[PDB]
């Protein structure tokens, strides 16, 4: 299988050329062109006068790309499908993507940017914009070479809130995110140091002493945040090690305890209050329902779902998250798809999806909530999984390989970004486009 | 590897459920009366545990629930039905454990696990919405775990729509739903209309596109069995097969190209001879599988046209020209590849994802009790099955909780459930008919 390109340094965002296209009458092309100008990449365009004019109006020099050239490779191909007004115009997807379908580089990106169907002004456009997800999921399974494929839906009028999502998907940070739908909504545009998009912020990560939580802590700290590493007192040694490695601090408590939210707020006060909380703490107690003990049902629901509800409730009602704050939860593919032996775990992780979906409308003060839903992630404890599930999870995705802890951490860090003001209520799988789903 | 079990399918209108039903409910549930009324109507052996409130609500509607000894690990139940609407928060999700763990080995072969809750978007508290959302994770795991051909569903009832549950619960209790598992079905508020449950399409006229063979032919048979007069539509090239199918079911024929600009005109003109059109099933569809880099322009266009745009044009005509009678039905056909994507199917999957959008964004603007829903079939054995390699066809056979491919009748039964005169509160749903295929989004 392919070695996936992953994050090296803040610049360049994209190594290689980017080809941009757009359907007639699109409305997102200026916004796309601005991001491309912002990240200083070699950007090419085909014979599209309106698109060339939209890019010139924001200062992007688009080199024309010779439709007769079947040899040039592009690291990313980006298509503004917002102009597709009905199902007949879905052939704008073919017109752009068929000529370059062999010319996307290894570890490359296919990115389609459309209008959120629920916000489209006509039913015919909503239908066509909905169709885009079918297209990109098929592209994600067909192009190989470690290429990812995404659809970004931009709510009608939210073109200004797209930059942080476009940057994440264009970059190697998104190496294990493929086949997914991301929704961008209207929000304030905030200033941000794109090289340190968590600069000046304080984050708290539960389950931080090891594993994916430790990787989350590293990436948040890399992006500028002071990271409060949270785990049970029994892990104090690993907690100190992680906090020292990243220049953070520790809070050694049981996240499920009644006073967890209060102790989190208290500890964050010393750093100017809490900006980001990542609910990564979580366990599996895999048993068939017929063999499962009651306490093992309760335990899994408690740690994976109810404890996060209690902490969120406390912080949101008692001034425990700063303005433009961030809640990031961790669901799972099994929350979406179910799994034998996981009636308790899948119930909890589906609850997490509901926690995100029904909390996001009621949030105030620019706070957002989102979740990652990892597929098969390689950990130092992965060899403890029975071999059958283990090798299936490793292979049954478009990347033909397991993901890495850093792939989940990067996606969480994109949610946490100071610039991701208009990313709210999303659940984004980090699964290399696993075949599993709903 | 094991061999699959045989799935029980429809044999006759009664009994709805062959065997006993165990009912349970969480404390403070609000759907138990409606459920108990259905179990009464179908004259089924119904049992209950130590739930006084449930026994009393069932006694109110004339249903006598027999106590099920909680020490009895041997009795088998064809169906277990749990009212989860009383689960108010995540801590109360252990009500699922309390009911299902003691009986997890006592669901019969080809049995039914049915969880009924409150539509999360209609729940009055955020905590309840979260808990009701959690039920989908639970039932999807049950569907993969219980084996023995057992299906598992969650039916969500909009707050206040309890009286609209009956046709869905009957479909799920019955063998008609043999190949539907892992799915979420939303019931919304609507008027309740009289129906003959043995002939739930009595007096109605249906039109089925692509009716001359395959799943289209199976659809035509099931709709006619339920009492509909079926107009079988296909291209004039299939006139002989069309006449064969129409003669077998007592229907009529309409030989046109569904993509033609006047197709909706000719459909309405044809249905005039039978009292107007009540039901249209958009089953016509094609695949033209090619990698995108190898695909020809016309082969993208053709797949979008037949599978999506043609249904849009016909719907538009019928809805703008009163071509569908009140309490009418539009049933579309998507596909697992429309949900999940597939190599070689950028055109097909785009078109079938569009069908999902057609359903979702037409449903809110329908009037006069007309509904629109879609089925999304997984691996269904047909004659167009030999085209795909025996290897890839082996993948589709195994990669689902039933460990087998479905039959055309399983798709037709789900379409017939949507089309039922009684399914007034079933609107905007896309229901996979896949035996809980592993594939998804």
């Amino acid at each position: 299988p392919v070695v996936l390109e992953r994050f090296e340094s803040a610049q360049p965002v994209v190594k290689g050329a980017v080809l941009v296209g757009a359907a007639p009458s699109s409305v997102l092309s200026g916004a796309i062109a601005q991001v491309l100008s912002n990240i200083h990449t070699d950007s090419y365009v085909g014979n599209n006068v309106a698109l060339q004019q939209e890019a010139a109006k924001v200062g992007l020099n688009l080199r024309p790309f010779n439709a007769g050239d079947k040899e040039s490779k592009f690291k990313a191909v980006v298509f503004d499908a917002s102009g597709i007004q009905n199902s007949e115009q879905l052939n704008e997807l073919y017109k752009f993507f068929n000529p370059i379908a062999r010319q996307v580089a290894t570890s490359g990106r296919v990115i389609v940017i459309g209008t959120t169907p629920e916000t489209a002004k006509t039913v015919k456009q909503a239908i066509a914009q909905r169709a885009l997800e079918g297209f990109i999921k098929s592209v994600g399974k067909e192009f190989k070479k470690g290429i990812t494929a995404q659809v970004v839906y931009v709510d009608e009028g939210a073109a200004a809130n797209l930059e942080s999502t476009l940057r994440f998907l264009l970059s190697p940070r998104s190496a294990y995110v493929s086949g997914q739908v991301i929704r961008v909504s209207k929000a304030d545009v905030v200033d941000v140091d794109w090289a340190k998009p968590l600069a000046g912020k304080t984050a708290l990560v539960t389950g931080a002493s090891r594993g994916i939580g430790e990787a989350i802590a590293h990436v948040l700290a890399r992006d500028g945040a002071h990271v409060i590493c949270l785990d049970v007192p029994q892990q104090q040694a690993d907690l100190d090690r992680v906090a020292a490695d990243i220049g953070g601090s520790t809070l050694a408590i049981d996240i499920t305890a009644a006073d967890a939210g209060e102790k989190i707020k208290a500890a964050a006060a010393k750093q100017g209050g809490l900006d980001i909380i990542v609910h990564n703490a979580g366990i599996t107690r895999d048993k068939t329902l017929a063999n499962m003990k009651p306490e093992l049902w309760d335990l899994v629901i408690n740690i994976n779902l109810s404890a996060a509800e209690r902490v969120n409730d406390y912080l949101l009602e008692n001034d425990g998250l700063n303005a433009n704050g961030r809640i990031v939860c961790v669901s799972s593919i099994s929350g979406i798809a179910g799994n034998l032996g996981q009636t308790n775990y899948a119930a909890s992780k589906a609850g997490v999806i509901g926690l995100v979906k029904f909390t996001a409308p009621i949030l105030k003060n620019g706070i957002t909530i989102n979740a990652v839903a990892p597929g098969f992630i390689e950990t130092q404890m992965t060899a403890a999984i029975p071999f059958a599930i283990r090798e299936a999870g490793r292979r049954m995705n478009s990347m033909q390989q397991g993901g890495l802890p850093v792939d989940v951490a990067e996606t969480i860090a994109w949610f946490a970004s100071t610039a991701s003001t208009g990313v709210n209520g999303n659940v984004v799988r980090v699964c290399g486009q696993s075949l599993l789903g709903a």
